[PDB]
């Protein structure tokens, strides 16, 4: 722990706690003073000082009681699906069951009502079919006890149980009702009044038919219908409708949704609930691409007999698979057609009566997508890619969604095994190849192999394996995890390559559910920081005891209307007055309730000191209520990134942490004691923010000085089928003499990629952007998943990055110049490169066609400048012919260097490479002498000062960018027409009171010492107290 304070994070009186007892997972010191308690429960019960532990208490007592009635009469375990849903009966909660197929889903609700039932609590089932009331009436009957009243509906009942199912009713004296959707699709009104405390629906689709079966169910929980009316304006209006605290609705269980709720009715469950209808879209695939450079059927007929059985082949058009039809017919293969007879056909072929089944590929095809049997659908080949016409013109691009269904069909998690399928196209066409296979990169991350490199026995052996392991009965081994960032964009790129099945709106934050292999994974956003310094108390928020300092935090609250954000408990924002706060006690407190839910939980933020400060506010929030937390480090977006952080799951590095804490405090104290002694002086607040910016605004004050200092004479001669020459001084002579001239080779070896700093002034400058424009758009491509992570200072590439390089040169045909290159060994991150082997011509293409929609024209450039720069560092050395030109000007020798001749292509193919007209041993005559003045120091741009500071060693990654904009946000410089910073007068007069009275604490030595202590702190190689302590004595002597 970092001996640290937060002001809402005592688990049982939601006061303040320290660092130490939350991460113990005991509450503070006012509730239990006693460190190693038997109990913690028991202990504040004798002091009476339970108030908010109970309530966990108790939870964990209702669904240890829950799981053991389970395995009492089911006879098992709970699995991990069945834990996660017995975690949300307990909690009262309604939610949509998201998960495969499988008798589970049923037994789970049977057995959950029968548990309420054994409370007193009356309970419904709705199933689509007359005959699965019967059955689970079946099921119910042989376990339930005696003593329970269950009563059931259908149309074949008799009639003596008919009236006496109704006459219980009308009494209400029942237990468990189990009647079918044709009784509430024909019984709205008689259930509306009635208020029962859970129903579980299997079918949705049964109730998504009629809006008024909605209301219906939200009749049946308790909702009132003042409560409906202002819901559905609501959301007929497009905003998000809020519930009334003080309503007690009951709980609702969706089953399994097909996904077709075009209304706008299911959504009244989100609003109202706080849980989504799922839009199942599966991500769950395991497929190997293979491609086959021709269409010759002799391979065809070669393959097939390799596959022999279960096998789809998918046509471009009907008459290309009436011809297949027809070949393989006249061959002595088993094979059926789907565009005439697709019911009997399909049929036939599920039974096993037929062994190819031949299709048109169609965007929503019944073949494509309308079936769902993996365990007889084992490969799945292309006769031709899948295209689509693009715009007004018979351009033909490749239809790369429609391919991921017909290949998907053969891949899906059964029986709790994820199987394993085989997708081959033949394609004679390389370049429509090529557009589909990075059109696959990008949306599946799934590469294509070419048949060279493909042993089908051992795929085969590998599907027939996967599905014989599915077909047998499982162990479960099923996980609820528990996934946070603090990007809502992180989030949502999340949401692509794991799938978005369903989402809970809880508090503050919105938390959303996936299927995976490995179980059910939910991930959430935080919307920026937590927790900060508070603004009074002690030092400036920072408090002292036992000689040691601790840091206070509380809270942050972001208002909506002017985005305002302040520490202080508040209703209303400080400054416009408005109540619509960003409340981040919210946030924290849905985490916690979401933590008792999960079986382990994952804090994922950013990959620096900044997000590790995060993870651990979060951690030791969430401590007393689970103890399953680890932090994972994600360099990239993607599916690879995911899984390549989650194999170096770790701990909290607390010296990340403790590195965050001085870096903020320095801000901090050095920030308010400048800020309060320039208050006095010209009246205005917060005009210092840290010693940075004071430096840097002292290198632009002084730079006018020493600029205007070094103006040197020059002078610009432009030479007959020549080169401009920039000559010193008054040149009077008007023939330049060549005296010496030699010829050399060398190999010209490229730049190393971008760093933070590199990147923002190449890119600065070359786009005539902002540096503070620039790292938000590196942000925006790192969390969308384009590029590795954008805050680095190292130039290293790994073998992976060096991996993506020569995948993309063998794509262009130009592997030849490849050349791998690791640079710089040191780097606690890589340097910034792609992830995926595209080119910014690729992205545009399919952003012009819209497969993607989010990336402006600046997202693309910048993306462009990215991927030149890593692969020119991954070229080979240009080989040059260049020339040491020596001229006689008025008497004054001068040489010249320039490259005149390209002998070998290489990174050049990337970055350009200048050439020159070749100069010869003459005289030659000027045409024109353009006078001029040029200063030998420039001026500094933001791409300068960005460059000059790294140089200096002053600033990080993290503030580049920031401490440039500062100035500019505080009057301090402007720009000219040429883009050059330049200070303005207030700026130089606030420079000029603080170099005369203050430039100890201001000075550059300074400042690169406090810096190389701080990253010292980061490495653990300095003590964190002891750094404290020496800003502390450094403000004191002007705190007076
Ligand atoms: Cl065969
Ligand atoms: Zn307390
Ligand atoms: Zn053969
Ligand atoms: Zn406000």
């Amino acid at each position: 722990a970092v001996n640290s304070k937060y002001h809402h994070s005592c688990i049982n009186c939601g006061g303040l706690n320290t660092d130490e007892r939350n991460e113990r997972g005991l509450p503070c010191e006012v509730c239990l003073p006693e460190d190693s308690p038997s109990d913690i429960y028991r202990a504040l019960l004798e002091r009476k000082t339970l108030k908010e532990y109970r309530f966990y208490h108790e939870f964990w007592n209702e669904y240890e009681d829950f799981r053991s009635f389970f395995k009492k009469k089911f006879g098992k375990d709970l699995t991990g699906y069945q834990r996660l849903w017995a975690k949300r009966i307990v909690q009262g909660k309604s939610f949509t069951m998201v998960a495969p197929t499988g008798v589970g889903k049923t037994t789970f609700g049977m057995m959950t009502a029968l548990w309420l039932a054994r409370k007193g609590k009356k309970s419904a089932l709705v199933f689509p079919t007359v005959t699965l009331v019967k059955q689970t009436l079946e099921r119910l009957q042989k376990l339930a006890d005696e003593k329970v009243k269950i009563f059931g509906f259908y149309s074949s009942m008799k009639k003596e149980e008919k009236e006496k199912f109704e006459k219980s009713f009308e009494e209400d004296d029942y237990h468990i009702l189990v009647f079918s959707t044709q009784f509430v699709s024909k019984n709205r009104e008689k259930l509306s009044q009635k208020r029962f405390d859970f129903v579980f629906v299997d079918d949705v689709d049964a109730v998504l038919k009629a809006s008024r079966n909605i209301d219906t169910l939200l009749m049946m929980v308790g909702i009132p219908e003042e409560i409906i009316r202002k819901a559905f304006s609501t959301i007929k209006q497009g905003k998000i409708y809020e519930r009334p605290k003080n309503l007690k609705p009951g709980i609702l269980v969706v089953s399994s949704a097909t996904a077709k709720p075009r209304g706008i009715r299911p959504l009244l469950f989100r609003d109202l609930l706080n849980f989504t209808v799922g839009r199942l879209v599966s991500v769950a695939r395991n497929i190997t691409h293979v491609r086959i450079s021709s269409r010759s059927k002799e391979k065809l007929v070669e393959l097939l007999e390799i596959f022999r059985d279960g096998i789809l082949i998918f046509a471009q058009t009907e008459e290309e698979g009436k011809e297949l039809y027809e070949y393989l017919k006249r061959f002595k293969f088993n094979v059926g057609e789907t565009w005439s007879e697709f019911e009997k056909n399909f049929e036939d072929f599920k039974v096993g009566k037929i062994n190819i089944l031949i299709g048109v590929q169609a965007y929503y095809g019944k073949l494509t997508r309308g079936v769902d049997l993996p365990e007889r659908i084992k490969y799945v080949i292309f006769w031709g890619t899948p295209s689509m016409r693009f715009s007004l013109e018979e351009l033909i691009i490749p239809d790369v969604y429609t391919y991921i269904q017909a290949s998907g069909r053969s891949s899906r998690i059964l029986n709790g095994v994820l199987v394993k399928g085989v997708s081959v196209i033949f394609e004679e066409d390389e370049e429509i190849f090529e557009s589909l296979k990075t059109r696959l990169l990008l949306i599946a991350e799934e590469e294509i192999i070419e048949e060279a490199e493909a042993n089908w026995k051992e795929l085969v052996h590998e599907v027939e394996e996967s599905r014989r392991r599915s077909e047998r009965e499982l162990t479960d081994t099923s996980r609820s995890l528990l996934i946070i960032v603090e990007s809502p964009t992180k989030a949502e790129t999340l949401s692509r390559f794991l799938g978005r099945a369903s989402s809970r709106k809880e508090r503050n934050i919105i938390v959303h559910e996936a299927v995976t292999g490995e179980g059910v994974i939910l991930f959430t956003a935080t919307r920026g920081h937590v927790y900060d310094l508070v603004t009074k108390g002690g030092i400036h928020g920072v408090e002292e005891e036992n000689g040691k300092f601790v840091p206070v935090y509380n809270s942050l609250k972001r208002c909506r209307d002017c985005g305002y954000q302040f520490t202080e408990d508040r209703d209303e924002c400080p400054v416009c007055s408005s109540k619509n706060i960003d409340d981040k006690t919210e946030t924290l407190r849905a985490l916690r309730e979401i933590s008792l839910e999960a079986d382990e939980i994952l804090v994922a933020t950013d990959p620096d000191v900044e997000g590790e400060k995060i993870s651990w506010d979060v951690t030791q929030y969430l401590l007393p209520s689970t103890r399953s937390l680890r932090r994972i480090e994600m360099h990239e977006i993607t599916r690879y990134g995911f899984k390549k952080a989650r194999e170096s799951v770790r701990f909290v590095d607390f010296n990340l942490v403790k590195a965050q804490i001085v870096r903020r405090v320095q801000d901090r104290w050095i920030g308010f004691e400048l800020s309060g002694k320039l208050q006095k002086r010209f009246g205005r607040s917060n005009l210092s923010a840290g010693r940075v910016q004071s430096t840097v605004l002292g290198w632009i004050v002084e730079r006018e000085e020493e600029y205007k200092k070094s103006e040197k004479d020059f002078t610009l001669l432009v030479l007959e089928n020549g080169v401009n020459l920039e000559v010193e001084g008054k040149i009077a002579d008007d023939v330049v003499t060549v005296v010496e001239l030699q010829e050399a080779e060398e190999e010209k070896n490229p730049l190393p990629p971008y760093t933070t700093s590199s990147a923002l002034s190449e890119i600065s400058q070359k786009l005539r952007l902002g540096v503070q424009e620039v790292m938000d758009i590196l942000q925006d491509l790192f969390e969308k998943g384009f590029i590795t992570y954008h805050r680095t200072d190292s130039t290293r590439i790994s073998l992976e990055g060096q991996n993506v390089a020569r995948t993309y040169l063998r794509k262009i045909g130009k592997e030849d110049i490849f050349m791998g290159r690791s640079w710089s060994t040191e780097g606690a991150h890589e340097a910034i490169r792609p992830v995926k082997p595209i080119d910014a011509r690729e992205l545009e293409e399919m952003i012009e066609e819209g497969l993607i929609a989010d990336l402006t024209k600046k997202h693309l450039r910048v993306y462009e400048l990215i991927f030149n720069r890593f692969l020119a560092s991954q070229s080979a050395a240009v080989k040059v012919k260049k020339q040491i030109v020596t001229v006689d000007v008025d008497g004054k020798r001068m040489g010249i260097e320039q490259i005149v001749e390209i002998l070998r292509d290489g990174w050049n193919l990337f970055v350009p490479l200048t050439v020159s007209p070749r100069f010869e041993h003459r005289t030659y005559k000027i045409k024109e002498k353009k006078f001029y003045k040029k200063h030998t120091v420039p001026l500094f741009t933001q791409a300068s000062i960005v460059e000059e500071m790294k140089k200096r060693g002053i600033g990080r990654p993290s503030t580049y960018a920031k401490i440039v904009e500062v100035l500019f946000r505080r009057g301090y410089v402007y720009e000219d027409k040429y883009k050059r910073v330049r200070p303005t007068r207030f700026g130089v007069m606030v420079y000029s009171y603080l170099k005369e009275r203050y430039e100890k604490y201001v000075t550059e030595e300074t400042t690169r010492r406090l810096e190389e202590i701080m990253d010292k702190v980061e490495r653990g190689e300095e003590d964190y107290q002891a750094t404290l302590r020496l800003l502390y004595e450094e403000i004191k002597s002007l705190m007076e």
